[PDB]
């Protein structure tokens, strides 16, 4: 079945020439241990695991978070990170996708963004 990766952890697949990803990666997973939302796997996929960079380059090269919403890319991301593209694919994506990012999405535009003297 679907399920989660066996990779609790992200931060895994990078440990040199990422460091703002990294970071951001790491911080994600510390921030679901904060609520203690799940110390394991879930934000993992088919095959890979998170893929969170891999998903981040993707989907800015997609359009946006609001073209993975009624773009039907949530198919495309699946197979750009090859989960199966079949059907269950897209729709398991898509609630990773937003399980991954979303919250995430916010934690990476929104202020993450260099303060544009944004009251600094």
């Amino acid at each position: 079945s679907s399920t989660t990766t066996n990779e609790k952890i992200t931060k895994l697949y990078e440990l040199g020439g990422e460091p703002e990803r990294k970071m951001w990666v790491d911080r994600y997973l510390a921030f679901t241990e904060e609520k203690a939302m799940g110390m394991t796997n879930l934000p993992a996929v088919g095959r890979k695991p998170l893929d969170l960079y891999r998903l981040y380059v993707s989907v800015k090269e997609i359009g946006g978070l609001t073209q993975v919403n009624k773009n039907k890319k949530w198919r495309e991301l699946a197979t750009n990170l090859n989960v199966g593209t079949s059907s269950s694919a897209a729709s398991s994506l898509k609630k990773q996708y937003i399980q991954c990012l979303y919250a995430f999405e916010c934690k990476i535009e929104r202020g993450e963004d260099p303060p544009p003297d944004i009251f600094a």
